[PDB]
């Protein structure tokens, strides 16, 4: 599929959000990761959300991702036992 080595970056992952609470505002993704890779809201990406979707300012990821939707993610904050997996989303996301 779409994902041979990366692009002179940090490897990149392609996997669904698995996790989303409300609560906390951010999605765990399952992409073989042990610790699932955590993507804060505040972060998202317009692909998440879809470019036919009308956005001004920040997204509400309760309603803007979903399980079973995947992303582009690389992670930017390591496990450490306290942080986990972080996605970033400085990847090229977010088609409009």
């Amino acid at each position: 599929g779409s994902h041979m080595l990366e692009q002179k970056k940090a490897n990149i992952y392609k996997g669904k959000i698995t996790r989303i609470e409300p609560s906390l505002e951010a999605a765990f993704v399952d992409y073989g990761a042990e610790r699932h890779g955590f993507l804060p809201l505040k972060e998202i990406a317009r692909e998440y959300f879809p470019a036919n979707y009308s956005a001004h300012g920040r997204p509400n990821i309760k309603d803007v991702l979903r399980e079973g939707q995947e992303v582009i993610v690389q992670i930017d904050k390591e496990e450490r036992g306290n942080k986990g997996a972080a996605l970033t989303t400085f990847i090229s996301l977010a088609g409009s």
